[PDB]
């Protein structure tokens, strides 16, 4: 629900269980009053006013020294109000002046959910959602700012976006543009963020917010491996199952900045949006710029509920793929299995092997195009290497189909190698600075996807390939960060170009399952999930590391979105050995699939694959649609444990991987969550019956281990 | 409810919201299965068995090395089972052997609540409570142990006691006897205990339970200032408003020991009961010994609910005084007002002064008997000093009644000074060791209250005094710890004697309001609250320190039980100055009352007294009967804040004392608890209206302070 009280100039946004409230003050400033548990009260009483030294006053406040935007909580604070905190907006006007001082002009409440020009965004129908659009302006800056709030009641989600219009005659530049700001007049908080590196993404870091700023972001041209564009502000003491917490999630696959600051008056400001670095975005007279969307959510009852709200929002209101509500083929991917050393014949052998085990699809990964026999050439040359494939791609697809198998293929359309026909023809199509030798990464360069001519060339090549046969799946990879950034519009316009290509591809091939990828989870974001129902979660396929990566990824993203494959051991990234069973349990927390040559496996491991596939298919709907619960913290605990629970709470699958081993082992219990306390549940394998209360308070004792890194799955059915 | 399953030999105790379960195993041992959230399951599945090195086996386990009482969870573990953890019971038999190895014999379930011979205990009617009595025995020790469990469903309380019988022919000694043991097979816990000193009792100490034992107790002959006989075992992460926590509270005013231990297998054992030090209790053939009661409780939703369960249990099922459900006279006490320097005339002047302010009662404190003109003589000589009083006590009482005032008096019956007629006549009546000069404390000695002849002499003297007129109130003090303990039965039998005297006194004078005291809160325990509806909380009457003392005291004990008086400044114990208003707000969290000479006050402070009394009387029922909530932690926070809420949640009184002051003050909010989220509440003084949700999530901003240690009271009424 969205309500306006014209007398108090208060806007209230209600979800099923939350309330967000803002007010236009007598000077025209849009103040933030409240976000938290549902209330019908007017929360303007929380505002207080004192003469605070060096916190100065708008001219319009006259002699009232107690009114300062350096103290008051705001919806969209800006550089140019006298506020000295981190700010959401900085405009450099047509005379070089950095100032924006925004006053209320008008509003509209609309049924349904706004869409964003050229960008992914949350979507919903006119019954499920409402939109508030508030117009603010600064007549000296000659800017008009449209704040967009999307309210999805059942999901307990409030989205925010911004459109900025130049209303003057000369060009302005947008120098900083956040999508969302939360100002808290009180509270002690921790900041949860998800940091990592290539092949070890999204480790949880949780620290108290001390005085000053905790900040993180990306200027890599991508959302990044290093810091995901996501933040949780948890009230001190909040746990998985109790206490207030707030999320912001950026629906965006490019650069970003997140800032959380505890100020001089013990107030907290949380910002998320575009990075101000390499962002000086020109806006001509009368033109509008759109800031990508942030999904906000609040939980009064801990982190697990907050995550569940995000999972549901992403599955049902971000992902547009038909595969959200369909079985997804269990695939085998050629990359760890063969790297570049394959032929058409060895792809068909992989299909034969995989077919005999119950695998549904073979994915021919990197190495099939140009003269790509290593990673030093051929990106941009998306012509099938028929020498290597021993014939045409059409013939290969048919040979695979004849083994009863679907076919998928890898592409990397944003990239070019110096050693390519494309680069020899068009060296100026690479992102570079004139006169400067560019950074190389994986011995390749980015194509300038801000340029239509560049995108069109590559799009046409990819269409020729995809039109050769029935290709049910594409893995779209992206294997380096952007450098040599030549202008202040490039980072943003590059990503517009990526999304344009992706939209064109998905529209042309609406039955295609598109798996996003960027050296693993280098663009693991809701922007990509708008197009792809799954993203390769990490290049690290070590089961033990995957417990951490998948744990961290679950704070915002649904299990269904996490690409996860059983791979060979010793693991190619770590050298560690894990049992085949443990690899299977860990990879079932995601898409499932395989990425190895099954011909090298023992007959016992081949039979495990057969049984694994049967297990995953049996539980696929539960894993993908069920309510997810983290049952342990793999950074600190003896086990990595999680579970999925059906909507009716009549079925649950519990997964456990042991992380630590000593002699004379203590008994370890796994405590379940999300069941009906008074219901009786049958554990399938053992045939024992337990109340939900018992399972949640005492849990179940794990069988004693006899080897390292042992794993377990337990299924429960309500009687 | 109490249930027996004969086939599984499982006993289940259900309260409204909790379940406690135990089992007799195939060898006859009484194992503890579960205590926590309500469940109908059989929790015996939580038991596990492994061959654990050096954890040995009863002979009766035969060749099964996996069965050990050094590992298994037990209701009442003992020295002599092969268990090496802290234990609940140690018996030294008629041959000198320390061993007790207890096996199940029989049980009974009874409606109603058991009583204890010569001891205070929880009481209830046959509809409100049930009792389980389990009989265990050791035929070699020749001991029979009766475990008593009392179940009070509505209160979510389970009580435990023990009766130990010598079934052999020779004398045994009881060397350790706990009342309660909780064994946890899993969980990470913190231990909350309440430590202090004279004039600074019951500071909260909360630490994680590391491997090893956290222990505390008293061998002072008293429950003590230093460590209260109370413990909370909180699951890691438990807060005031969420998470599992367990209480044990000893209904006993003598020696005790509490031990919490995290063992070699990451299990936790919590014990509370009698101290094993100075405890070697002889039991002749056929005789029974009773261990004092422990009140257990569990909360799944944080510490505040746990405390509320205790408050209700104590008010409605421990305290027997009629004053639990009646207005209590607002009193003025002569001690800080005059110390020993008073006459009958100055007591009547105090009555006159107090009457003009709306005070109901004058309490003549220490100094009225023998030649007690200081604390160096006369304890034991309970004859009125008619020289000092300028006449008889009967005449003094009448003179006070003529001023419209009730009368109260102080006694200290357990004590004797060497300089007394009683000591000159009966020096052997003091507790002492033959041939040894005794410890002196406050230049006095304990009388041996284990001796009937001693008690009878003093009881008769006190009766003569109380029979002189209408004395509505007695403050029974006790101003030193027990030393020179001459035998192993003395600590226990002394306290039996105290309770016998107290029972006789209360039975003879059933309309008397008896306030317990022991240099303040030196016996602030549920044993005393059985007889007294209030206990002088501390000799420290400094308002700022009282915020901490009262906070700590509230973890187990109701506000109504806390004696609290407005006293003069600079404070007599600290030298600190506080405003009269702040003293008033702090002392209203308790009995209220005054302890100063009002003749020395300004007319403005006299008028404050008039208004304070009107305020306390207006809110007396709410403060005493309402649900109590700690709203801040005075050890860490900017404020000491608390509130009381009516049962219907239609009325609340919020109290705040500021603790910290700096320039350019930040706005401090007090967040309320325990209201109805959707209800609308009117704040009385301001006339502003708020939803419960608003008040609990955002709270209310405190008015800015202009002086140090400022206090506030806010009243809310549901519209
Ligand atoms: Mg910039
Ligand atoms: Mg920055
Ligand atoms: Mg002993
Ligand atoms: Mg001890």
């Amino acid at each position: 629900a969205i309500i306006y009280n014209p007398n108090k100039k208060i806007f209230t946004l209600h979800t099923a269980h939350t309330t967000y409230q803002m007010q236009v003050d007598p000077l025209g400033y849009l103040l933030h009053l409240y976000y938290g548990e549902k209330t019908n009260s007017s929360m303007d009483y929380v505002l207080t006013y004192a003469d605070r030294g060096f916190s100065g006053n708008p001219y319009a406040a006259g002699m009232d020294r107690t009114y300062s935007l350096d103290a008051l909580p705001q919806e969209y604070p800006s550089l140019g109000t006298g506020d000295y905190r981190n700010i959401a907006l900085n405009i450099k006007n047509e005379k070089g002046v950095e100032s924006a001082d925004l006053l209320f002009k008008s509003y509209e409440i609309r049924n349904g959910k706004y869409r964003l020009q050229g960008l992914p965004a949350v979507w919903a129908d006119e019954k499920e959602a409402q939109t508030l659009e508030i117009v603010l302006a600064d007549e000296n800056a000659q800017v008009e700012v449209h704040l967009l709030y999307g309210v999805l009641e059942e999901n307990d989600v409030i989205t925010r976006s911004v459109r900025i219009k130049n209303t003057g005659t000369g060009q302005i530049t947008i120098e900083k543009a956040a999508a969302a700001c939360l100002d808290f007049v009180q509270g002690e908080f921790d900041v949860l963020r998800f940091y990592g590196k290539h092949a070890m993404e999204r480790n949880l870091e949780r620290t108290p917010l001390g005085h000053g700023t905790i900040a993180f972001g990306s200027r890599r041209g991508t959302s990044s491996h290093q810091y995901n564009p996501a933040v949780i502000l948890a009230e001190k003491g909040t746990t998985e199952t109790a206490g207030s917490c707030y999320g912001m999630l950026f629906v965006y696959s490019g650069n970003f900045s997140c800032e959380a600051e505890k100020d001089q008056f013990n107030q907290t400001r949380l910002l998320l949006g575009l990075n101000e670095e390499l962002f000086s975005y020109p806006l001509a007279s009368g033109e509008t710029f759109t800031v990508p969307e942030v999904i906000l959510s609040y939980s009064a009852e801990g982190l697990s509920a907050l995550s569940q709200q995000y999972h549901n929002c992403i599955r049902n209101h971000v992902c547009r793929s038909k595969y959200v509500h369909m079985q997804r083929p269990v695939l085998i991917n050629s990359w760890e299995a063969a790297y570049f050393d394959f032929t058409g014949d060895t792809i068909v052998d992989l299909a034969k092997e995989a077919a005999s085990l119950g695998i549904d699809m073979v994915v021919m990964d990197d190495g099939w195009f140009g003269k790509r026999n290593d990673d030093n050439s051929s990106l941009g040359d998306w012509q099938v290497n028929e020498t290597k494939l021993g014939g045409s791609l059409a013939e290969l697809i048919t040979r695979v189909h004849e083994q009863g198998m679907k076919f998928g293929i890898w592409i990397e359309p944003e990239m070019i190698n110096e050693d390519s026909d494309l680069y020899r023809a068009h060296p100026d199509w690479a992102i570079r600075i004139q006169g400067k030798k560019p950074v190389r990464s994986r011995n390749q360069l980015l194509l300038d996807f801000s340029r239509k001519e560049v995108r069109d060339c590559v799009f046409d090549q990819i269409c020729v390939v995809l039109d050769q046969g029935k290709i049910d799946y594409v893995k779209w990879d992206m294997n380096r960060s952007m450098a040599d950034v030549y202008a202040g519009n490039l980072s943003y316009d590059y990503v517009l170009g990526v999304y344009d290509f992706m939209e064109r591809l998905c529209s042309r091939y609406p039955d295609l399952l598109l798996e996003g990828c960027s050296g693993g989870g280098g663009r693991f974001d809701a922007g990509m999930l708008y197009y792809s129902p799954q993203i390769w979660c990490s290049d690290n396929t070590d089961a033990i590391n995957r417990t951490r990566i998948q744990y961290g990824t679950s704070f915002f993203y649904p299990v269904s979105a996490m690409g996860a494959h059983v791979s060979a051991v010793p693991n190619h990234q770590t050298g560690r050995v894990t049992s085949f069973h443990t690899r299977g349990v860990t990879a079932m927390a995601g898409t499932f699939g395989y990425e190895l040559n099954p011909a090298l496996l023992s007959d016992e491991e081949k039979q495990q694959i057969r049984e694994q596939i049967k297990t995953y298919k049996k539980y696929e709907t539960l894993i993908n649609e069920g309510t997810y619960w983290r049952l342990s913290d793999p950074f600190t605990d003896e086990i990595a444990a999680w579970m999925s629970v059906s909507e009716e709470q009549d079925h649950a699958l519990v997964s456990v991987v042991r992380l630590m081993a000593e002699a004379n082992q203590a008994t370890v219990y796994v405590r379940l969550r999300g069941l009906k306390p008074d219901a009786v549940y049958l554990e399938e394998q053992s045939g024992r019956q337990y109340s939900g209360a018992a399972l949640m308070h005492a849990g179940i004792p794990l069988p004693p281990f006899t080897e390292e890194y042992e794993a377990y799955q337990f299924a429960f059915t309500e009687l």
